[PDB]
């Protein structure tokens, strides 16, 4: 495929119309890259901030077979034990509200002008952390609403697969995993799911202070090449 179109700080309306409305995917520059978060957000801080409050950590590389299992711990032994000292498994603060829980990290950081060409209320938009060390995955699925990542720390490789090519993606049969992909994107095995070789795809690498506009239900893998932290603003 395609790398994501980059634009800096596209008009409301020229996002309503070549992006959101058709649910393209794109990257907004010069809109986050200043935000508070962006030169504050440091190990240092977020463990002055955060260290001691309770998040929940998925342990292991993806969650298909039962060795990713689901813990909770201080954000002080998430980073001690899965981002510092020589970590054992692979443990990722996924989707987790943690700006409603630490009101004071919520200053660091703003809602996205364009969410209000949503015909949503700004308060029901879901605020999620991504926190982990270089390598988590996020494997390939779909979310039901719009998305705008945003990323403050590290690097991340991203792969964009359009819903109408889901017949190429093998989703999971059952309705709870229904908008999970069985397919591995970076090792698929084509023996098993051969249509996933043709489906066309976008991709990016997205960096610190990019936007990633995630059209609803698009479908994305997410992989972190760095010590990363992500911001998502899941609005509709
Ligand atoms: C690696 N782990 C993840 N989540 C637990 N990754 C991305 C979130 C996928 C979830 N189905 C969603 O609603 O976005
Ligand atoms: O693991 C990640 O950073 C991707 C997060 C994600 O899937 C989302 O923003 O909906
Ligand atoms: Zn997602």
């Amino acid at each position: 495929g395609s790398g994501v179109p980059r634009l800096h700080r596209p008009s409301l309306q020229h996002f309503r119309e070549q992006f959101l409305v058709p649910g393209r995917p794109v990257i907004l520059k010069g809109v986050a890259d200043h935000w508070p978060c962006m030169q504050k957000w440091s190990l240092e801080y977020i463990q002055e901030i955060a260290g001691c409050r309770t998040v929940p950590v998925e342990v292991g590389s993806r969650y298909t077979d039962e060795e990713w299992s689901q813990t909770l711990m201080t954000v002080n032994e998430f980073i001690s034990k899965y981002i510092v000292n020589e970590p054992r498994d692979v443990g990722y603060l996924a989707q987790h509200q943690l700006f409603d829980q630490i009101p004071e990290l919520k200053q660091d950081i703003s809602i996205p002008d364009y969410c209000s060409l949503g015909d949503g209320e700004e308060e029901e938009i879901t605020i999620n952390a991504w926190f982990g060390p270089q390598g988590t995955i996020s494997p390939l699925h779909q979310d039901p609403q719009q998305n705008f990542l945003v990323q403050v720390m590290g690097r991340k490789y991203i792969r964009l697969y359009s819903p109408q090519e889901s017949g190429a993606l093998y989703p999971h049969d059952t309705h709870l995993l229904h908008n999970t992909s069985q397919v591995d994107v970076e090792n698929p095995d084509l023996e098993k799911f051969p249509k996933f070789a043709k489906a066309p795809f976008l991709s990016c690498i997205l960096s610190p202070g990019e936007i990633l506009f995630i059209p609803v239900k698009y479908w994305h893998y997410v992989r972190a090449l760095d010590l990363s932290f992500s911001v998502s603003f899941w609005w509709s």
